[PDB]
């Protein structure tokens, strides 16, 4: 059934967004034997663009893994394209190993897992909103913000966010429209977007209006309708952490995995990094905890190898 | 004297490395009116390429800022070469306003400061250590370690953290000793040396032998020497957080700068990212770090702009 090597496996990362990939490279320039595992989904991919990754200012995300895969690779880490469903602790709390079990039977033995497994946005049930979702119907001003200043913006009521995510937008443009969409708004709320003359369309959101493969506005219930060039909304966003729970890694209060500054979790070996542990990761602070975790993890398995040299040499004791 | 614009500065970015940098490209994309001040030398300038910042393993230092600096200045953010001697707070905690002032006199109004000014190596006063620094004088095994993979590596006994270094040094080559240079050693760095097969050596180092620019060896007080072909040290990491501490930045138990992650301090309204407050940030990790505390800075600047448009609102009121 499964995957070996002579030498043993020491680190296998789940996910190999910038998170996974900045870990592969610092752990196989480390001399670490390193196997990626990823399902090729990238959060980013429905963008043609990323920015505000320093000097990659602009790069497809395509390109972006494309090269971060070569530098990897080229270092000796192996490459999987597939799923993981299933991780397995083994062994002593000062002697980590997992199982890790891939969707159609492959397995892999590991001393360490990284996961990098992203996050899935949860889009509104809304006609449009798919079809348009990375173009022009939206979520993110540091993303994309810039690309679309002092455009006609538009905000769906459809997260209790979306209040705060207008009074955000107006920061790139003037012209910032919230459809409430029967939207619960507080006295705050309100006081809030008029002071920063955003104004608040009523009714049910009926569909985006798409022609010529351009966003033109949004319908409401009732045949109305609104011209926009852009649409943003806050997505629920879902961490694919999982794999992370059933291992037993604690929670913290705000619902997320908790670690610490490294992306070490409460089960010792196993590090998470990017948006499967944090919302606000962009793609540069993805690859940053990338590397911290790769800095923390060989460090620990460096003092897992001399105290078992240690042990070793005090049993034969000459 | 001063440096001034009309419609207000809204961030000082202290440090124009990887860190101040990513903060800048982000925040000069949320159309914030930045002004980045750097004194033009980064850590890692001795070091003619560097490993490990995903997309961009083997980039010179120079291109990466050369780079990097094009990207901030195309998106209207202004670049000053000189020296930061201080930084004042003005107004509320909950309106906070600075001014900074450079070397020579030049000073700066602004809303908010980031500092990513750095940290200096402190090295041993050994005859050829300032010669070779970066070259074949190293610290940072993830930086250099594979580079010098399986050759025969040296590690200087000028620090208390020499043992626990030449021990993660294993890693990367079976050829690596310790210049004890008198520093006490405990009966557990004993054993672990000796498990991991790292040798002792006795005597105070004199100097490193360099011969036709390139290290050969070191040489001991009374005239013995060792081939080696790279020596490492761990230099005493001083960050430049003077500018902080002035502020009346709070220092955690550990000695640095203390921040949330995000990198807010204790005082409002000013950040800091990188090396100034992380000794282990690697170049990407503080690009990392540098979008992280533009994403929390600018979300804060939102709040303190729709709470000045609600109190002004209610004054005219109408
Ligand atoms: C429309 C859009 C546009 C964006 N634009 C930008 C931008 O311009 N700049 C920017 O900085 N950020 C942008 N972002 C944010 C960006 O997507 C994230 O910062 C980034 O994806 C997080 O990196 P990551 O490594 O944590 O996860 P990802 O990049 O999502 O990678 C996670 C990987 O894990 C894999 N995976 C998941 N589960 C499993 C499993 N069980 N087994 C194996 N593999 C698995 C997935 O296939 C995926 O490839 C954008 C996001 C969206 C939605
Ligand atoms: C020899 C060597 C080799 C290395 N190789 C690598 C490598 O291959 N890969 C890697 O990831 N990391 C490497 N590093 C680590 C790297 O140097 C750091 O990760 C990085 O420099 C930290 O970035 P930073 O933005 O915090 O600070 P820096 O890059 O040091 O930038 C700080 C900037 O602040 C400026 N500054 C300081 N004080 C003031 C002031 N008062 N006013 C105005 N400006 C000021 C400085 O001039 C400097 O330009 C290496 C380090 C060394 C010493
Ligand atoms: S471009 C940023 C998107 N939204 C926000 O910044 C507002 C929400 C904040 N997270 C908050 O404080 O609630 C976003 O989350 N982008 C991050 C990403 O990973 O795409
Ligand atoms: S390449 C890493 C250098 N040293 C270490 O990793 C060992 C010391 C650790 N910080 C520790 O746990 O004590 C180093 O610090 N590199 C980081 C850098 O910023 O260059
Ligand atoms: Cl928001
Ligand atoms: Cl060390």
């Amino acid at each position: 059934n499964g995957f070996t090597h002579e030498g043993g496996i020491d680190v296998v990362v789940i996910g190999a967004g910038a998170g996974g990939l900045n870990a592969a490279l610092v752990l196989a320039r480390a001399r670490r034997r390193v196997v990626l595992v990823d399902s090729g989904a990238p959060r980013n991919a429905p963008s043609a663009h990323m920015q505000g990754f320093l000097s990659r200012d602009g790069m497809a995300p395509s390109a972006l893994l494309e090269t971060g895969r070569a530098e990897v690779s080229g270092y000796g880490a192996e490459f999987i394209r597939g799923e993981v469903d299933d991780v397995e602790r083994e062994g002593e709390d000062d002697a980590p190993r997992f199982t890790v079990r891939l969707v159609g039977g492959v397995a892999l033995s590991t001393r360490r897992v990284v996961v990098a497994t992203g996050l899935r946005d949860e889009l509104p049930d809304i006609p449009g909103v798919r079809e348009r979702w990375g173009k022009d119907l939206l979520h993110c001003p540091y993303c994309h913000g810039y690309e679309v200043s002092d455009q006609p913006l538009g905000v769906l009521g459809t997260s209790p966010g979306a209040v705060r995510h207008a009074l955000l937008l107006r920061q790139w443009s003037d012209d910032v429209v919230l459809f409430r969409h029967g939207l619960e708004l507080t006295d705050d709320d309100r006081r809030a977007l008029s002071a920063r003359q955003v104004p608040v369309i009523e009714g049910t959101v009926k569909r985006l209006v798409v022609e010529d493969d351009r966003l033109r506005g949004v319908e409401l219930a009732e045949d109305s309708g609104v011209a926009r060039s852009t649409v943003f909304v806050v997505p629920r966003m879902v961490p694919r952490d999982g794999l992370l729970t059933a291992l037993g890694c604690e929670r913290g209060a705000d619902g997320w995995i908790a670690t610490d500054r490294s992306g070490l979790t409460s089960v010792p070996g196993v590090w998470a990094v990017g948006n499967v542990v944090d919302p606000r990761a962009l793609v540069v602070s993805s690859a940053g905890m990338g590397s911290a975790a790769a800095f923390a993890l060989n460090h620990q398995l460096v003092d897992e190898d001399v105290a078992s040299a240690v042990r070793a040499a005090a049993r034969t004791v000459a």
